[PDB]
């Protein structure tokens, strides 16, 4: 009930969004930060529509989370349904339905033929500290293995596991360890095509200094999201699930932002037939309501003992609702396709801007999850300034398109797979402009 | 649809129940564990339905979530409008006014008169972590100090912070450290009812053991609950308050559970005129919908850098709806007032209880949260067997009442705030004869 058009009728952002952050400067800590300040008041589509009545193109999905779009009917009807007749029982005190079928359904959806357990949680990062508790459960072992460019949360634990310091880490410490680092695969800047390379040195490093059968999990995204779209060469992840099952490691896909149709496949392991021990899921899977899971071989999954897993709201009864919803508009959408052919047309008209702009380092990433790595011509030097300018430009002409990177400049873009065709074209149109402008 | 009675068609729990228990144990991890296996349909007032067509009187508010009442029409109706204009925005990409309203309200009705800041997160645990965090970035200190008895969470921080090894830490470690544990206020087995001694020994061991300019927070919950229910002697919290502000450490209340009317004032805090550096808060705010937050004064919250605070749902746009029409709800409703008379209630009849039957050690608590602690008559020698016992025994004539306590020897009440009188009265008419029943 909102019209799928780019709608600037002030400035950007208006008076009544003006008036609404200086509100925020005053009753909510500074530390949490406002990329956009335009107050929102409906969204759907393709389209944020803001307190002063602009409508912006929406290239962030609230960073990959209202990947069937915002307030999508099927999950409206079941959120409407659900909270009339409950809103929170806690599962462990009488339990529900709803955490049960979502839990079938990850089973039978995730990776593999084998038998799968699953858990659920509110956020990704306690999704992620569920896996780590799991896998040391199962293993009786400590050192968890990250990986350079990585981003887990913003838990102690998750900030641990977390490669860069400002500003997820600065100040917050010291932090949970027996956590191990070694490097990824990002061909861009290592030089290495051959991920079978790059993973051989992640082991050596591994087997040398955590020692193989210390190791509980090696945790890994199967593309790094924050740490700029950065996405291992073909072989690397593959190699460390060869590795875990040798060692008795328990490997652990961290899928919170590639899961659920966003890469062009149902889960980003799919890519290269990687079944993993474990797989973690969040953002995408409940088409905004707060929930995330943790689901993996059963015997593995059961390593925690009764009790040892929880958290009161968790799998919250909406949140289950809107899961299902999620789950079933995938199916009857064909989203996985959708994901697809919207990257096509992502990947042709970004490539195009850098066939004829060598600011634009490399173009990379799958499907709905698309980046661009912002240099110095001809070289790997970062320009992060030049990435905030073209943010800001972008932001000014209502396009909503974020940031990232370990450098501060690659470019993203997480448009919602219910983006209509004709605003995914403004929206690269724009870009087009902006990067001519600046 | 649903008649405020207690309703026992099937055994408890019934066919329909059983099989979907069967479906859990094939679909989620063992680690999930049920506490009383009746699956629910349905739930509002003081009852909820299972899919057997049963209706229990529930004695747990879902672990002092629902305090409003499960599904409180205020609450349907907020989340209902919200739902339809927008699911996620994620607050730190593009804001939305519902999230700087509820940060205005909880400035504006906790604790003290200064000046605070707001930050809103999703589980408590996350909530926790996050004054921790914040502590931290305005001291530039690391120690931070909990209690015997304490409970903070289940992520590996705030388990650190949590005292029971059993089943909460076992296995999941190790833990994030410069985290250093003192002892509480327990008068039934410290013998002590003067909170100000009971503070001068702890705060001996954090100036001898930490040293006070290495320690960033003290945390405790005004009522220790996963620990028993646990109420510190007057005092004890005043004391520490006291202390925080002389060594320039920041006191955080963790009200988890004790916040949002269930004490019998909005804040448990209030009950000894304590203004805490930092409040957390969570459970009852959103009336079941997942929320929490910081709060406190305004110089310490903005401690951390702009992007340091963050975690994508936090705040979600729904559980804020919710949220305003908790808070709408509460001074409407006056449920202070009512979870006054509710604790009146309890504490009369279950001190009546107490007088006939020894093996009830004491009775303790406020407001809708009230406990009992179960002991060998005429000793402190825990009885946790008659615990469990008790429990399942109410359970099978359709009471939910809970169990906790470091010794697991405690049975708490936490009733819904929307328990209408004679289903309160009927929980208690079941616990009594529960009691003349199981030896």
């Amino acid at each position: 009930t909102l019209t799928q058009e780019r709608r600037l009728v002030t400035a950007i952002p208006g008076p009544i969004s003006q008036e609404l952050q200086a509100r925020k400067q005053s009753a909510v800590a500074a530390g949490v930060g406002v990329t956009l300040p335009v107050y929102v008041v409906a969204a759907g589509g393709g389209v944020l529509a803001d307190a002063d009545g602009n409508q912006l193109i929406d290239f962030g999905s609230g960073i990959a989370v209202t990947t069937v779009g915002n307030s999508a009917p099927a999950v409206v009807d079941a959120v409407t349904q659900q909270v009339a007749a409950f809103t929170h029982t806690c599962f462990m005190v009488t339990p529900y339905e709803g955490y049960v079928k979502v839990a079938e359904h990850l089973n039978r959806l995730t990776p593999g033929d084998h038998e799968k357990r699953t858990a659920l949680f509110n956020s990704g990062a306690e999704a992620v500290e569920n896996a780590v508790k799991i896998a040391r459960a199962y293993t009786r072992r400590q050192a968890v293995v990250v990986f350079d460019h990585a981003y887990h949360g913003r838990t102690n634990l998750t900030m641990a596991m977390t490669a860069k310091n400002q500003p997820y880490k600065h100040g917050f410490g010291p932090f949970a360890n027996e956590v191990y680092r070694v490097p990824t695969s990002y061909p861009f800047r290592d030089g290495e095509t051959d991920g079978a390379a790059a993973a051989a040195h992640a082991l050596d490093l591994i087997n040398k200094q955590v020692g193989a059968d210390n190791v509980a999990a090696v945790v890994i995204e199967p593309v790094h999201g924050e740490g700029g779209f950065v996405v291992p060469a073909p072989g690397f992840l593959g190699a460390l699930q060869k590795w875990c099952t040798d060692n008795g490691a328990v490997f652990v896909a961290d899928e919170v932002q590639t899961g659920f149709a966003r890469t062009g496949a149902l889960f980003a392991c799919e890519h290269e037939n990687v079944v993993p021990d474990l797989i973690v899921t969040a953002k995408g899977i409940a088409g905004g309501l707060p929930l995330s899971a943790v689901t993996g071989r059963a015997e593995i999954m059961d390593g925690p003992q009764s009790g040892g897993l929880g958290g009161t709201y968790g799998g919250n009864p909406l949140a289950c609702a809107a899961a299902l919803a999620v789950i079933d508009t995938i199916e009857r959408e064909n989203l996985v396709a959708r994901a697809r052919a919207i990257g096509e047309t992502m990947l042709s008209r970004l490539g195009a801007l850098a066939a004829a702009d060598p600011r634009i380092g490399e173009v990379r990433g799958r499907g709905a999850m698309i980046a661009v790595e912002l240099v110095k011509p001809g070289t790997t030097e970062p320009d992060a300034d030049l990435t905030k300018r073209v943010a800001a430009a972008a932001h000014a002409q209502g396009l909503v398109v974020l940031t990232c990177g370990t450098y501060g400049n690659v470019l993203r873009f997480l448009p919602p797979l219910s983006m209509p065709d004709h605003l995914l074209d403004e929206g690269l149109d724009i870009l087009a402009a902006v990067f001519a402008e600046v």
